[PDB]
Parts: C-alpha cells; sequence; structure tokens
C-alpha cells in the first residue's frame, strides 16, 4: 500500500545515536541491532559512552522506531511510518514524570543505505535529585503498553499518547505521560491514519561480556484498534 513498506520486506540493520542533557548531566547512547516488522519485534543493544548514565535505561526506551511495528494485512493503509520511508520522519516528543521532571526529545528517523537511523536529541529539566530517575530508583523492566494514534492533517503526519508505567523498586509506580508528533520529512503523499494503537511490550537485559554501562532489549510491537 506505500512504496516504504517494501523495504521492510526483511530483517532491517538499526542504528541509533542519543546525545541527551538531563539536569546538566550530558550523556550520550550509541545503540545497534535488528529490525523485523514482519514480526513486529526488534532487537538492540545500547552502551553509554560517557561512563555510568545519570538516568535509568527505563526512562530512555521509548526514546531509543515504530517503523518496526507489525501492521496487520488488513491495517497495512494505516502505516504511516513506512509510508514515509526512506525519507524518515521527525519524531518529537515530551515526557512528563509524573511528580518530577520533563523530556524533551527531537530525533529523524530515515534510511542510510540499508539501515534505518534514530539520531536523537534529548533535553531533560526540573528533575528532582531526590526523585525515582535522578536517585536510580527505578527497576531494570519494562511493562506492555499501548500507543495511542491520531492523524494529524495540518503536518501531513500523526500524534500520538500513552502513559508509561515504570516500575520503582519500592513497589510503587512512577508514570510518564508521553505526548508524541511525527511529521515526513520527504514530499510526497503519505498514509495518514484512522485512530489505531500499538500494542508494545518490552525485555531489557544485560550482555555479560559489556563492561560499558548498557542494555539489551528486545521489543514486540504491532499494530491494533481497526477490525478486518
Amino acid at each position: 500500500v506505500s512504496k516504504g513498506e517494501e523495504l521492510f520486506t526483511g530483517v532491517v540493520p538499526i542504528l541509533v545515536e542519543l546525545d541527551g542533557d538531563v539536569n546538566g548531566h550530558k550523556f550520550s547512547v550509541r545503540g545497534e541491532g535488528e529490525g523485523d516488522a514482519t514480526n513486529g519485534k526488534l532487537t538492540l543493544k545500547f552502551i553509554s559512552t560517557t561512563g555510568k548514565l545519570p538516568v535509568p535505561w527505563p526512562t530512555l526506551v521509548t526514546t531509543l522506531v515504530q517503523c518496526f511495528s507489525r501492521y496487520p494485512d488488513h491495517m497495512k493503509r494505516h502505516d504511516f511510518f513506512k509510508s514515509a520511508m526512506p525519507e524518515g520522519y521527525v519524531q518529537e516528543r515530551t515526557i512528563s514524570f509524573k511528580d518530577d521532571g520533563t523530556y524533551k526529545t527531537r530525533a529523524e528517523v530515515k534510511f542510510e543505505g540499508d539501515t534505518l537511523v534514530n539520531r536523537i536529541e534529548l533535553k531533560g529539566i526540573d528533575f528532582k535529585e531526590d526523585g525515582n530517575i535522578l536517585g536510580h530508583k527505578l527497576e531494570y523492566n519494562f511493562n506492555c503498553h499501548n500507543v495511542y494514534i491520531t492523524a494529524d492533517k495540518q503536518k501531513n503526519g500523526i500524534k500520538a499518547n500513552f502513559k508509561i508505567r515504570h516500575n520503582v523498586e519500592d513497589g510503587s509506580v512512577q508514570l510518564a505521560d508521553h505526548y508524541q508528533q511525527n511529521t515526513p520529512i520527504g514530499d510526497g503523499p503519505v498514509l495518514l491514519p484512522d485512530n489505531h494503537y500499538l500494542s508494545t511490550c518490552s525485555v531489557l537485559s544485560k550482555d555479560p561480556n559489556e563492561k560499558r554501562d548498557h542494555m539489551v532489549l528486545l521489543e514486540r510491537v504491532t499494530a491494533a484498534g481497526i477490525t478486518h
């Protein structure tokens, strides 16, 4: 249904680069792996190049490629993300951590050669030094969530909204409200979807041989909410 979708009929290499600043703590993350939109699966490893991160890895998961979502056949006309490829899209978010600070992110997601690249800048402000983020009080795990997508005709793109639930080590939960906008980089028509969601689950792990602060991630993501 889009030319871009043909770039995803196979396993695609991924590169991710993030430069961040949270409360004046600068950090850089670099990642690589592969995505398979036929299965709605991704596998990535991320490392810090700047030493121990100032924030928990789980708080960076959503920022660190929704073009790898599996769209069921009956929903393929609603896949904005692949329709924007290869030229790609700008993905912007605000992430508001309840009772704590906020991240603002801006990313370009596009092909370079055969690789899907996600390059991000992140700025975090107003975090509490004694809170769950700067205090590293979040469990090293991740819940399943629904990402609610709506068309944004005036920007020829989409918006999304969702609430991430981060488990806290004391048994509480830290909510992170996500507000997202995506705009195509290229000038040709894109697929503007009816309202739907991405059902996403993620598993976080470690590489026993990796000495840098790091995160290994496996994600499963499939679109839903529009019946055959």
